[PDB]
RNA sequence: GAGGGCGCUUACCACUUUGUGAUUCAUGACUGGGGUGAAGUCGUAACAAGGUAACCGUAGGGGAACCUGCGGUUGGAUCA
């Protein structure tokens, strides 16, 4: 029942969280503004730095990338 | 002796070889389009007079649907 056997490289490194619109077009680019709101609020629960480097917005709102 | 056989020889002829051409299948850097997409970008050309009535031939032009010229057609509308 011992829990920490293996090692893990890359495991503490910072991420590049990319979110892209799938099927739906203007609405798949409108749920993508709610996955970014899912993880950017999760990264503030445990004190991380979101850094919006590139973002192209949808027509009716959200993010297409 | 006549005649036959063997040999030789010539004629026809299969193998095989050379030249060139047709044709069909495979393939080829690349390129012209075509078809299918439960989402993208740029427009809105068509269907209502679709907001420039559409369309046919042809010609020229333009990212693209197209647009314009000349002729034609009604498979156009409104005529108070
Ligand atoms: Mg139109
Ligand atoms: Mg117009
Ligand atoms: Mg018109
Ligand atoms: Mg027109
Ligand atoms: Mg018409
Ligand atoms: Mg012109």
């Amino acid at each position: 029942q011992v829990l920490l056997l293996p090692k893990d490289p890359d495991d503490e490194r910072n991420a590049f969280l990319e979110v892209r619109a799938g099927t739906g077009g203007d609405e798949a680019a409108l749920f993508a503004g709610d996955l970014f709101r899912m993880y950017s609020r999760y990264a503030e629960a445990r004190r991380w730095r979101v850094e919006i480097m590139s973002a192209s917005e949808g027509e009716h709102g959200g993010y297409k990338e």
